[PDB]
DNA sequence: CTAGGTAACATTACTCGCG
DNA sequence: GCGAGTAATGTTAC
DNA sequence: CTAGGTAACATTAC
DNA sequence: GTAATGTTAC
C-alpha cells in the first residue's frame, strides 16, 4: 500500500506525488473486531484513522441514552484529525459495527508533515470547510424541517454525494442503512421514520425495493420544500 | 488601524508582528445601515469581513419562512472566510441590525498571505476546528434536548463566552438578545422560549433583573441534564 | 392542536454453525 | 439442511 | 399519550 | 405614541 490508493482518501486527494507515497509508510495498521469502540469522546486524541473495510459509524451519545448518529463512514473515508490539529480532545466517539481494517497515522507524524509540505495544509482547510457545510446543512434540516423533508434531503444529500454535479430524474440508491440508522442520523424515532419513508413511497416520490430505492429527484424537491 | 488591534479578531489573534502590521494595509474600510443585508447564502464570496462596530446575525432561511439564528457577531469577530478559502459559494447569510462598520479583504490577498507565512495557516485551521466544534454542540443541543435543556446549555456556553476558563457557581451576564433571538438561535417558539426562561428562574436557576441574568451554574447543570 | 416520542407486539429477512 | 438468535420492518395504542 | 407549534391577545418599556 | 415580554387557547 503505497502510491495512487492513497488518493481514494480525503484530502489525500489533492496530494502530490512526492508527498503522497513515501509519507504512506508512517501509517500502521489497525483492525476491529465488529461492535467496537475505537475511542470515545473525552478520549486524547493524538492520532489519525484511514478507513480500508468495513463500517465506522461517528456518533453523539447523552448520559439520558438518547443518541445522534453523526456519519456511518466505510471503505475510503478518513476521520480522527480534528482531535489531532486542535489540542482538545475527541468530539465524537468512534465504533466498528462490523470487523473494520484502516490505517493510522501519528500526531506528531502528522503535524511535522504540514510543516513539510505548506499546499498540504490547504488540503486540510478545504476538508474542513467542507465537513463544516455538510454539518451546518444537517443542521438545518433538523431545526426547520419536518421528518418527510428531513428523509428527502437526505436522500437528496446522499445522491449528491455519489453524482456530486449532475443529477438525473430517476436515480437508484443502494443504501445500506437500516431505519434506525436513519431515525437515529435525524433525530427522530424508528417508528415514525418508517411512517415517512412509507409516506414517500406513497406519495410517487420513491419506490423501494430489495435493497434498492429508485429515486423521483422531481417529487422528492417538491416533498423537501413546501408549494 | 495597524496595532495590537488586530490581535482581538479570532485568528488574528496566533498573528506574529511581522505577519500582522503590514497584512493590515490591506483592508478597507466600509459601513451597513442598519437592517442590510452584506450578502446572501448563493452570493459568490471572494472576500473576508472583521467586525469593529454593529451587530451582524449571520443566519439561515428556509423558502418556506421559518428562520434558524446563526451567529449574532459583534465587535471583534471575524465571518466571511468559509467561502473565501473554499472555492464554493457563501453557506448563510449576512445582515446588519444596526449601524454596522467593518474591515474587509480581498480573496487573492488573503490567500497569498497564508502562501506567505505557513503557520497563519494553522491559525486558520485551528479556527476552523473550533467553529466546527461550536456548531456540532448545538447540533447536539437540538437533537437530543428539550426547549429547557436547550436554554440552559445555551446560557452555560454564553457564560463561556466570557469565562472560558474557570467558571463560579453564580455568575451574572448582560445578554443583548431577545426572546424571539433565543428560539430563532434555538430552532423553537419565541412564547414557549419566554416560557421555558420563565420556568427556568422560577425553578431557580437564573434570576433576571433589568438587562441582566444572575445564572446559577449548580441548578443549571441540573436542569440540562436529566 | 398537530407532529412526535416511548413502550409493546406482529410479521419478515439474515445469519450462522453444525454437519 | 435444519433450528436459534437476532435483526429489520411495520403497526398500534397511548 | 406529550413537548413544541400556530394565532391572537394581554401586560410592560424613548 | 414604540419594541418586548407574557399569556391564553387550541
Ligand atoms: N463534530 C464532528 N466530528 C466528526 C464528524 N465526522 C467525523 N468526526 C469525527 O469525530 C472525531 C472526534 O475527535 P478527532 O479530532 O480526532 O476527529 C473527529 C472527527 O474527524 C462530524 O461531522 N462532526
Ligand atoms: N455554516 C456556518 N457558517 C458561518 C458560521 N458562522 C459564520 N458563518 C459564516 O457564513 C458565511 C458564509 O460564506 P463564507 O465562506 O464567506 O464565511 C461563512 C462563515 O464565516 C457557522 O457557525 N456555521
Amino acid at each position: 500500500r503505497s502510491s495512487a490508493f492513497w488518493r481514494s482518501f480525503p484530502i489525500f486527494e489533492e496530494f502530490d506525488s512526492e508527498t503522497l507515497c513515501e509519507l504512506s509508510g508512517i501509517a500502521s495498521y489497525r483492525k476491529w473486531s465488529a461492535g467496537t469502540v475505537i475511542f470515545q469522546r473525552g478520549d486524547q486524541g493524538d492520532y489519525m484513522i484511514v478507513v480500508v473495510s468495513g463500517r465506522i459509524k461517528l456518533s453523539l451519545f447523552t448520559p439520558q441514552g438518547r443518541e445522534l448518529m453523526l456519519r456511518q463512514h466505510e471503505a475510503g473515508a478518513l476521520f480522527g484529525e480534528m482531535a489531532l490539529l486542535d489540542g482538545q480532545p475527541r468530539s465524537a466517539d468512534a465504533t466498528a459495527v462490523t470487523a473494520a481494517e484502516g490505517y493510522v497515522i501519528g500526531k506528531k507524524d502528522f503535524l511535522a508533515l504540514i510543516t513539510q509540505r505548506p499546499k498540504t495544509a490547504e488540503a486540510v482547510i478545504r476538508f474542513l470547510c467542507a465537513q463544516l457545510r455538510d454539518t451546518t446543512d444537517r443542521l438545518e434540516t433538523i431545526a426547520l424541517y419536518d421528518l418527510n423533508a428531513r428523509v428527502a434531503r437526505f436522500f437528496l444529500a446522499t445522491l449528491r454525494q455519489i453524482h456530486g454535479s449532475e443529477m438525473p430524474q430517476s436515480a437508484n440508491l443502494r443504501l445500506t442503512l437500516s431505519q434506525t440508522d436513519i431515525a437515529s442520523i435525524l433525530g427522530a424515532s424508528r417508528p415514525k421514520v418508517n411512517r415517512a419513508i412509507l409516506s414517500l413511497e406513497e406519495s410517487g416520490a420513491i419506490k423501494r425495493a430489495d435493497g434498492i430505492i429508485c429515486c423521483n429527484v422531481g417529487r422528492l424537491l417538491s416533498i423537501a420544500d413546501p408549494e
